[PDB]
């Protein structure tokens, strides 16, 4: 699709079999979801937000669908203001900014 | 332009006679710049996300040029770690997400 930005670009994602609402965030380098169960081992990751850096859990090679587009990549889990699809997965699904 | 998300979508803007680098950020409702002077009235606001909240000054009806595109809108000014062009101005230059 072509998504305008008059409203937040909230889309449905599917991960671990569940539908969730997430924000397409080109300012986020990474993908960070609210606390959830993901398979496997995780590694530590620091993400720098507006108020400073925080520790989150990094899970690699996770299947996630974004508006029906299948992706497999790194998903961080932590206390994000909203589920966020950041550039790692936006790139994967072929998303660009256009004006 | 069509801007890839392999890297951060950093652009040059011109605001208040200053040339700055800023991130095209679809996750940001409003534009947020590092401390600078702007003309006119302002009112305080708090904005936040990962790591917490910061206080900013909200200036409305500010002229920004983004990639040669003029746009008018609110600019939040405060101790942000990165200059952000949010949806309030992305819309004005006709910026969309595309995949
Ligand atoms: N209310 C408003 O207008 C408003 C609020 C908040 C801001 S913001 O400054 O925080 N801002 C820009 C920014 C800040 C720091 C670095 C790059 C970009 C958010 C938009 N894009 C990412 C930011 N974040 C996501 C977010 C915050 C709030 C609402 C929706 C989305 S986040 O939680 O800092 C985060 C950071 C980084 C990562 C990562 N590494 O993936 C994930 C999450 C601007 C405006
Ligand atoms: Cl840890
Ligand atoms: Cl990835
Ligand atoms: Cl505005």
């Amino acid at each position: 699709p072509q998504i305008t930005l008059w409203q937040r670009p909230l889309v449905t994602i599917k991960i671990g079999g569940q539908l969730k609402e997430a924000l397409l965030d080109t300012g986020a380098d990474d993908t960070v979801l609210e606390e959830m169960s993901l398979p496997g081992r995780w590694k530590p990751k620091m993400i720098g937000g507006i108020g400073g850096f925080i520790k989150v859990r990094q899970y690699d090679q996770i299947l996630i669908e974004i508006c029906g587009h299948k992706a497999i990549g790194t998903v961080l889990v932590g206390p994000t203001p909203v589920n966020i699809i950041g550039r790692n997965l936006l790139t994967q699904i072929g998303c660009t900014l256009n004006f």
